[PDB]
């Protein structure tokens, strides 16, 4: 691919369920988003935390985090900015396995290099199905510097 010289940084959290997903971004390109399957047996709500670190140096301005769970679409609210971090918080209700799809471009030469991951929130074991053009990684915590990036 060409490079395009606009590196985000990304890091997605799922509080309940204690996991990091982080540097979700791509290493290249002016795009962010991932594939999250989640795996549920029981009812329960899905709080994701998105910590979004837009390249400003090399945007005219940071595109929107848009998600759909099932296909549906679901408001994602930038609920807090830091000098230089977008702070993202979204709940979902689930009743069976799911599957949610973060996204900022519709093109698929963008949302094919998304990462695509799987999530168990009854026995929070995970697996990165795809790193997509990412070096993302997955730790089962959330440390407390972390959770003061937003709090």
């Amino acid at each position: 691919h060409m490079e395009e010289g606009i590196v985000h940084k990304l890091d997605v959290f799922l509080i309940d369920e204690n996991v990091s997903i982080k540097h979700v971004n791509l290493f290249d390109g002016d795009s962010y988003g991932c594939n999250i399957h989640l795996k549920t047996a029981t009812c329960k709500y899905i709080t994701f935390i998105l910590v979004l670190e837009p390249d400003w140096e090399n945007i005219v301005e940071a595109k929107p985090i848009h998600m759909r769970l099932n296909g549906k679409k679901i408001r994602v609210p930038l609920v807090a900015k830091t000098h230089t971090s977008l702070i993202y918080k979204v709940v979902i209700y689930v009743e069976e396995d799911a599957l949610a799809r973060f996204y900022s471009d519709v093109e698929r030469s963008y949302t094919d290099v998304y990462p695509t991951f799987l999530v168990n929130t009854d026995t929070r074991r995970y697996y990165i199905l795809d790193s997509g053009r990412t070096y993302t990684y997955i730790d089962p915590f959330i440390s407390d510097g972390d959770k003061r990036r937003w709090l």
